Protein backbone atom coordinates (compact mmCIF):
# COMPACT_ATOMS: atom_id res chain seq x y z
CA UNK A 1 0.00 0.00 0.00
CA UNK A 2 0.63 3.71 -0.46
CA UNK A 3 -0.45 7.04 0.47
CA UNK A 4 -0.20 10.30 -0.23
CA UNK A 5 -1.40 13.53 1.24
CA UNK A 6 -1.17 17.41 0.67
CA UNK A 7 0.45 19.36 3.63
CA UNK A 8 -0.48 23.23 3.70
CA UNK A 9 1.73 25.62 5.43
CA UNK A 10 -1.10 27.34 8.65
CA UNK A 11 -0.12 30.69 7.56
CA UNK A 12 2.11 33.28 5.95
CA UNK A 13 5.11 32.84 7.73
CA UNK A 14 5.02 28.52 7.18
CA UNK A 15 5.11 28.60 11.43
CA UNK A 16 3.76 24.91 10.39
CA UNK A 17 2.67 22.76 8.62
CA UNK A 18 -1.21 21.06 8.05
CA UNK A 19 -1.91 17.28 6.33
CA UNK A 20 -5.82 16.29 6.62
CA UNK A 21 -6.37 12.65 7.99
CA UNK A 22 -9.11 10.59 8.67
CA UNK A 23 -10.22 9.11 12.32
CA UNK A 24 -13.14 6.80 12.77
CA UNK A 25 -16.10 5.94 11.14
CA UNK A 26 -17.61 7.57 9.12
CA UNK A 27 -14.57 9.81 8.43
CA UNK A 28 -13.88 12.56 10.85
CA UNK A 29 -10.93 15.02 9.04
CA UNK A 30 -8.83 16.54 11.88
CA UNK A 31 -5.67 18.92 10.26
CA UNK A 32 -2.62 17.66 12.23
CA UNK A 33 0.71 18.69 12.45
CA UNK A 34 2.88 15.81 11.14
CA UNK A 35 5.78 16.05 13.85
CA UNK A 36 8.69 14.10 13.09
CA UNK A 37 10.41 15.23 16.32
CA UNK A 38 7.78 13.17 18.65
CA UNK A 39 5.72 10.16 18.29
CA UNK A 40 2.20 10.74 19.81
CA UNK A 41 -0.53 11.01 17.45
CA UNK A 42 -3.18 13.49 19.41
CA UNK A 43 -6.20 15.38 18.56
CA UNK A 44 -8.60 18.04 20.21
CA UNK A 45 -11.39 15.98 21.07
CA UNK A 46 -15.08 16.56 22.79
CA UNK A 47 -12.67 15.65 25.81
CA UNK A 48 -11.09 18.46 25.47
CA UNK A 49 -11.49 21.32 27.98
CA UNK A 50 -14.03 23.45 26.91
CA UNK A 51 -12.24 26.73 27.86
CA UNK A 52 -9.27 25.35 25.79
CA UNK A 53 -10.70 24.71 22.84
CA UNK A 54 -10.96 27.62 20.10
CA UNK A 55 -11.88 27.20 16.34
CA UNK A 56 -10.10 23.55 16.10
CA UNK A 57 -11.99 20.87 14.83
CA UNK A 58 -12.32 18.30 17.40
CA UNK A 59 -12.48 14.22 17.44
CA UNK A 60 -15.71 12.56 19.31
CA UNK A 61 -15.32 9.10 20.05
CA UNK A 62 -18.62 8.49 20.61
CA UNK A 63 -19.40 9.15 16.90
CA UNK A 64 -17.55 6.96 15.45
CA UNK A 65 -18.05 2.86 15.15
CA UNK A 66 -14.48 1.87 15.57
CA UNK A 67 -13.71 3.68 18.20
CA UNK A 68 -12.77 1.83 21.58
CA UNK A 69 -11.66 3.11 24.71
CA UNK A 70 -8.06 1.73 25.46
CA UNK A 71 -8.99 1.19 29.05
CA UNK A 72 -6.70 2.60 31.34
CA UNK A 73 -4.35 4.18 29.29
CA UNK A 74 -3.23 8.42 29.29
CA UNK A 75 -1.15 10.36 27.94
CA UNK A 76 1.25 13.12 28.45
CA UNK A 77 3.51 15.00 26.39
CA UNK A 78 5.79 18.38 26.65
CA UNK A 79 7.24 19.92 23.36
CA UNK A 80 10.61 21.74 22.70
CA UNK A 81 8.39 24.93 22.46
CA UNK A 82 7.11 24.49 26.29
CA UNK A 83 3.47 23.29 24.48
CA UNK A 84 2.14 20.57 26.35
CA UNK A 85 -1.03 18.36 26.61
CA UNK A 86 -2.29 14.90 27.96
CA UNK A 87 -5.08 12.81 28.57
CA UNK A 88 -6.61 9.49 27.77
CA UNK A 89 -6.62 7.13 24.19
CA UNK A 90 -8.69 5.24 21.86
CA UNK A 91 -7.86 3.04 19.31
CA UNK A 92 -9.58 3.93 15.63
CA UNK A 93 -9.41 3.16 12.15
CA UNK A 94 -6.78 6.43 10.61
CA UNK A 95 -6.21 6.97 7.27
CA UNK A 96 -3.89 9.30 5.58
CA UNK A 97 -4.02 10.05 1.92
CA UNK A 98 -5.48 6.91 1.63
CA UNK A 99 -3.17 4.72 3.50
CA UNK A 100 -5.69 2.77 6.41
CA UNK A 101 -4.30 1.82 9.41
CA UNK A 102 -6.62 0.03 12.20
CA UNK A 103 -6.40 -0.11 15.57
CA UNK A 104 -4.61 3.10 15.73
CA UNK A 105 -4.03 4.68 18.73
CA UNK A 106 -5.72 8.27 18.87
CA UNK A 107 -4.84 10.49 22.13
CA UNK A 108 -8.12 12.52 22.88
CA UNK A 109 -6.47 15.77 24.83
CA UNK A 110 -8.59 16.38 27.83
CA UNK A 111 -5.79 19.37 28.17
CA UNK A 112 -3.43 21.63 26.18
CA UNK A 113 -1.46 24.19 26.56
CA UNK A 114 -2.10 27.86 25.71
CA UNK A 115 -0.40 27.95 22.54
CA UNK A 116 -2.35 25.20 21.44
CA UNK A 117 -5.56 26.71 22.14
CA UNK A 118 -4.17 29.95 20.81
CA UNK A 119 -3.99 28.15 17.16
CA UNK A 120 -6.82 27.51 15.75
CA UNK A 121 -5.65 25.90 12.65
CA UNK A 122 -3.78 22.74 14.36
CA UNK A 123 -6.55 19.86 15.26
CA UNK A 124 -3.64 17.74 16.75
CA UNK A 125 0.19 16.28 16.20
CA UNK A 126 0.72 13.12 14.66
CA UNK A 127 3.97 11.96 15.55
CA UNK A 128 6.26 10.17 12.65
CA UNK A 129 9.86 10.08 14.98
CA UNK A 130 10.24 6.55 17.00
CA UNK A 131 7.97 4.60 18.74
CA UNK A 132 9.97 4.20 21.81
CA UNK A 133 9.23 7.98 22.29
CA UNK A 134 5.43 7.66 22.43
CA UNK A 135 4.18 8.56 26.02
CA UNK A 136 1.00 6.43 26.34
CA UNK A 137 1.42 4.64 29.91
CA UNK A 138 1.31 1.74 30.64
CA UNK A 139 1.24 0.30 27.14
CA UNK A 140 3.42 2.59 24.64
CA UNK A 141 1.93 2.80 21.32
CA UNK A 142 2.92 2.37 17.74
CA UNK A 143 3.19 5.48 15.64
CA UNK A 144 0.69 5.62 12.55
CA UNK A 145 4.14 5.23 10.20
CA UNK A 146 5.47 2.26 12.42
CA UNK A 147 1.76 0.42 12.24
CA UNK A 148 1.88 0.96 8.62
CA UNK A 149 4.84 -0.19 7.94
CA UNK A 150 4.63 -3.60 7.01
CA UNK A 151 1.98 -3.09 5.03
CA UNK A 152 3.41 -0.60 2.93
CA UNK A 153 5.44 -1.11 -0.40
CA UNK A 154 8.35 -0.15 1.28
CA UNK A 155 9.19 0.61 4.39
CA UNK A 156 9.56 4.90 4.00
CA UNK A 157 8.11 7.92 4.36
CA UNK A 158 9.01 11.52 2.54
CA UNK A 159 8.55 15.24 3.56
CA UNK A 160 8.02 17.54 0.52
CA UNK A 161 7.49 20.56 2.27
CA UNK A 162 6.42 24.00 0.56
CA UNK A 163 8.13 27.51 0.81
CA UNK A 164 4.70 29.71 1.09
CA UNK A 165 2.97 26.89 -0.89
CA UNK A 166 1.71 23.34 -0.12
CA UNK A 167 4.09 20.23 -0.48
CA UNK A 168 3.53 16.56 0.55
CA UNK A 169 3.45 13.85 2.44
CA UNK A 170 4.12 10.52 0.39
CA UNK A 171 4.04 7.02 2.35
CA UNK A 172 5.19 3.56 0.90
CA UNK A 173 7.17 5.22 -2.28
CA UNK A 174 9.72 7.63 -3.37
CA UNK A 175 8.31 10.22 -5.81
CA UNK A 176 10.92 10.22 -8.54
CA UNK A 177 9.68 13.50 -9.89
CA UNK A 178 9.80 15.31 -7.06
CA UNK A 179 13.13 16.29 -6.61
CA UNK A 180 16.07 17.06 -9.15
CA UNK A 181 19.17 14.91 -8.87
CA UNK A 182 19.82 12.04 -6.69
CA UNK A 183 19.10 11.48 -3.02
CA UNK A 184 21.95 11.33 -0.94
CA UNK A 185 21.55 9.11 2.11
CA UNK A 186 23.40 9.16 5.35
CA UNK A 187 23.14 7.14 8.58
CA UNK A 188 20.57 7.49 11.62
CA UNK A 189 20.78 6.87 15.34
CA UNK A 190 17.73 6.20 17.21
CA UNK A 191 19.47 6.30 20.31
CA UNK A 192 17.23 9.21 21.50
CA UNK A 193 14.07 8.27 19.52
CA UNK A 194 14.83 10.85 16.97
CA UNK A 195 15.68 10.78 13.07
CA UNK A 196 18.97 12.18 14.40
CA UNK A 197 21.99 12.69 11.94
CA UNK A 198 25.13 14.02 11.46
CA UNK A 199 25.74 17.15 8.47
CA UNK A 200 29.21 17.32 6.97
CA UNK A 201 28.95 21.21 7.79
CA UNK A 202 27.65 24.13 6.12
CA UNK A 203 28.88 27.52 4.24
CA UNK A 204 26.94 30.97 4.64
CA UNK A 205 26.04 32.62 0.93
CA UNK A 206 29.05 31.84 -1.57
CA UNK A 207 31.39 31.72 1.19
CA UNK A 208 33.84 28.55 1.27
CA UNK A 209 32.39 25.81 2.84
CA UNK A 210 33.35 24.83 6.35
CA UNK A 211 33.47 21.09 6.85
CA UNK A 212 32.18 20.52 10.35
CA UNK A 213 30.48 17.23 12.14
CA UNK A 214 26.85 19.28 13.18
CA UNK A 215 24.33 16.02 15.06
CA UNK A 216 21.22 17.32 14.54
CA UNK A 217 17.88 15.81 14.66
CA UNK A 218 15.52 16.17 11.12
CA UNK A 219 12.23 17.44 12.91
CA UNK A 220 9.19 18.48 10.87
CA UNK A 221 7.20 19.82 13.91
CA UNK A 222 9.52 23.07 14.40
CA UNK A 223 9.64 25.91 12.70
CA UNK A 224 13.13 27.32 12.39
CA UNK A 225 16.77 25.67 12.30
CA UNK A 226 18.96 25.55 15.08
CA UNK A 227 22.74 24.88 14.60
CA UNK A 228 25.63 26.07 17.01
CA UNK A 229 26.01 29.45 18.56
CA UNK A 230 29.30 29.33 16.17
CA UNK A 231 27.69 28.43 13.12
CA UNK A 232 24.47 30.96 13.88
CA UNK A 233 27.10 34.09 14.73
CA UNK A 234 29.14 33.43 11.46
CA UNK A 235 25.59 33.57 9.61
CA UNK A 236 23.97 36.24 11.18
CA UNK A 237 27.44 38.45 10.81
CA UNK A 238 26.83 38.59 6.67
CA UNK A 239 23.85 40.60 7.19
CA UNK A 240 24.50 44.52 8.22
CA UNK A 241 22.46 45.16 11.87
CA UNK A 242 21.58 42.04 12.82
CA UNK A 243 21.78 41.07 16.08
CA UNK A 244 20.82 38.72 19.21
CA UNK A 245 18.19 39.96 21.32
CA UNK A 246 17.93 38.65 24.38
CA UNK A 247 14.52 40.69 24.65
CA UNK A 248 12.75 38.96 21.85
CA UNK A 249 14.58 35.69 22.06
CA UNK A 250 16.62 35.13 19.49
CA UNK A 251 18.53 36.86 16.66
CA UNK A 252 16.46 39.41 14.56
CA UNK A 253 18.20 41.30 11.74
CA UNK A 254 16.62 44.60 9.94
CA UNK A 255 13.80 44.14 7.80
CA UNK A 256 15.10 46.38 4.61
CA UNK A 257 18.12 43.28 4.46
CA UNK A 258 18.45 41.02 1.75
CA UNK A 259 19.51 37.51 3.59
CA UNK A 260 22.23 35.32 2.24
CA UNK A 261 21.13 31.35 2.00
CA UNK A 262 22.66 29.21 3.48
CA UNK A 263 24.28 25.88 2.90
CA UNK A 264 24.33 22.27 4.77
CA UNK A 265 26.30 19.11 4.42
CA UNK A 266 24.67 15.80 3.51
CA UNK A 267 27.58 13.16 2.42
CA UNK A 268 29.20 14.96 -0.03
CA UNK A 269 25.52 16.75 -1.46
CA UNK A 270 24.83 20.14 -0.52
CA UNK A 271 21.00 21.70 0.10
CA UNK A 272 21.05 25.19 -0.41
CA UNK A 273 18.59 27.19 1.81
CA UNK A 274 17.74 30.40 -0.11
CA UNK A 275 17.98 33.24 2.10
CA UNK A 276 14.35 34.27 1.95
CA UNK A 277 13.04 30.92 3.67
CA UNK A 278 15.56 32.55 6.92
CA UNK A 279 13.03 35.59 6.87
CA UNK A 280 10.30 35.26 9.37
CA UNK A 281 9.16 38.94 9.49
CA UNK A 282 8.29 41.97 12.00
CA UNK A 283 9.07 40.26 15.49
CA UNK A 284 6.17 42.38 16.11
CA UNK A 285 3.21 43.90 13.79
CA UNK A 286 4.47 47.05 11.87
CA UNK A 287 7.84 46.26 13.47
CA UNK A 288 11.13 47.31 11.12
CA UNK A 289 12.77 44.34 13.10
CA UNK A 290 12.92 40.93 11.29
CA UNK A 291 13.25 37.21 13.21
CA UNK A 292 15.72 35.36 11.83
CA UNK A 293 14.97 31.66 10.82
CA UNK A 294 18.35 30.03 11.86
CA UNK A 295 19.12 30.28 15.51
CA UNK A 296 21.00 29.08 18.18
CA UNK A 297 20.64 25.61 19.62
CA UNK A 298 22.66 26.35 22.48
CA UNK A 299 20.81 25.00 25.72
CA UNK A 300 18.61 22.80 23.55
CA UNK A 301 21.10 20.12 24.07
CA UNK A 302 20.97 19.13 20.37
CA UNK A 303 20.60 20.63 16.93
CA UNK A 304 17.47 21.25 15.07
CA UNK A 305 16.65 21.01 11.32
CA UNK A 306 13.83 22.11 11.42
CA UNK A 307 10.87 23.19 8.96
CA UNK A 308 13.63 26.23 7.27
CA UNK A 309 16.28 23.38 6.44
CA UNK A 310 13.64 20.59 5.55
CA UNK A 311 11.55 22.88 3.31
CA UNK A 312 14.98 23.04 1.10
CA UNK A 313 14.50 19.65 0.23
CA UNK A 314 12.72 16.28 -0.48
CA UNK A 315 13.70 14.40 2.75
CA UNK A 316 13.82 10.74 2.69
CA UNK A 317 12.76 9.12 6.31
CA UNK A 318 13.47 4.87 5.42
CA UNK A 319 12.08 3.24 8.31
CA UNK A 320 13.68 -0.09 7.06
CA UNK A 321 15.51 -2.23 9.82
CA UNK A 322 18.44 0.31 9.56
CA UNK A 323 16.67 3.27 9.37
CA UNK A 324 18.76 6.42 7.37
CA UNK A 325 17.82 9.72 5.91
CA UNK A 326 17.86 10.68 2.37
CA UNK A 327 17.65 14.21 1.17
CA UNK A 328 17.75 15.69 -2.28
CA UNK A 329 17.75 19.19 -4.06
CA UNK A 330 14.12 20.53 -5.54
Amino acid sequence: STGSATTTPIDSLDDAYITPVQIGTPAQTLNLDFDTGSSDLWVFSSETTASEVDGQTIYTPSKSTTAKLLSGATWSISYGDGSSSSGDVYTDTVSVGGLTVTGQAVESAKKVSSSFTEDSTIDGLLGLAFSTLNTVSPTQQKTFFDNAKASLDSPVFTADLGYHAPGTYNFGFIDTTAYTGSITYTAVSTKQGFWEWTSTGYAVGSGTFKSTSIDGIADTGTTLLYLPATVVSAYWAQVSGAKSSSSVGGYVFPCSATLPSFTFGVGSARIVIPGDYIDFGPISTGSSSCFGGIQSSAGIGINIFGDVALKAAFVVFNGATTPTLGFASK
